[PDB]
């Protein structure tokens, strides 16, 4: 079937020129809405959160792995990096790392968190042993981005990513401890306002974490904890035809506004 949901997130595609993706998942009662549910985006920096988890996950056998120094050299700059470079030379802690890659998209940061895994393949091996067997990260930053249309690399489903969001920050994929911490970097995120969160009530709490690529790729993913209601999962990718397009945080607001509307 189609529901008036879908039907109006595809007016809302059909106006954008591009190719939206949608999956939320309702806490209150474990349904679900899927727009293209099943079709392969690329991730871009919102694959920032499973590398962060499965650190955490690391951290649940090490009282001190968060806490141990990484060094920054001045070959690891790459092409966005605001809290990295101020460490060149220096180091900084897994915890920084990992705050610094959710909270600011700092790409330097992201591929610290990448080595501590031994590569792209620890994060997808994280994935799978969480029960994701859709997501794949096959590269480092910067060229993870490169968003080419039919280009399975760094690429995953909503439903996927929903489901994955779900476990990792309201279900129990993480340790108690560690789940409130990715829930805290999730709330304190810079980069949001104009994205998931501009589409809903301003009372609502969100945390989540963003993306931005070639082909204009434009991505969100949320934790949401709506005003009297149980939290809400939603994912919101966007790409477009164009290798140059250009960001449309304004289509994740939208289909984040029908998505509150329809429930
Ligand atoms: O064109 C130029 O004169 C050089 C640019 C300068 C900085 C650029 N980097 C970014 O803007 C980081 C991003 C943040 C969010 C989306 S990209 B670049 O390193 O790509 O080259
Ligand atoms: O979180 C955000 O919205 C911003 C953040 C910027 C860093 C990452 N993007 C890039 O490095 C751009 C690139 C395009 C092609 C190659 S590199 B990420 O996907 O997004
Ligand atoms: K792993």
């Amino acid at each position: 079937q189609t529901s008036a949901v879908q039907q109006k997130l595809a007016a809302l595609e059909k106006s954008s020129g591009g190719r939206l993706g949608v999956a939320l998942i309702d806490t209150a009662d474990n349904t679900q809405v899927l727009y293209r549910g099943d079709e392969r985006f690329p991730m871009c920096s919102t694959s920032k959160v499973m590398a962060a988890a499965a650190v955490l996950k690391q951290s649940e056998t090490q009282k001190q792995l968060l806490n141990q120094p990484v060094e920054i050299k001045p070959a690891d700059l790459v092409n966005y990096n605001p809290i990295a470079e101020k460490h060149v030379n220096g180091t900084m802690t897994l915890a920084e790392l990992s705050a610094a890659a959710l909270q600011y998209s700092d790409n330097t940061a992201m591929n610290k968190l990448i080595a501590q895994l031994g590569g792209p393949g620890g994060v997808t091996a994280f994935a799978r042993a969480i029960g994701d067997e859709t997501f794949r990260l096959d590269r480092t930053e910067p060229t993870l981005n490169t968003a080419i249309p039919g280009d399975p690399r760094d690429t995953t489903t909503p439903r996927a990513m929903a489901q994955t969001l779900r476990q990792l920050t309201l279900g129990h994929a993480l340790g108690e401890t560690q789940r409130a911490q990715l829930v805290t970097w999730l709330k304190g995120n810079t980069t949001g306002a104009a994205s998931i969160r501009a589409g809903l009530p301003t009372s609502w709490t969100v945390g989540d974490k963003t993306g931005s690529g070639d082909y204009g790729t434009t991505n969100d993913i949320a934790v949401i904890w709506p005003q009297g209601r149980a939290p809400l999962v939603l994912v919101t990718y966007f790409t477009q035809p164009q290798q140059n397009a250009e960001s449309r945080r304004d289509v994740l607001a939208s289909a984040a506004r029908i998505i509150a509307e329809g429930l």
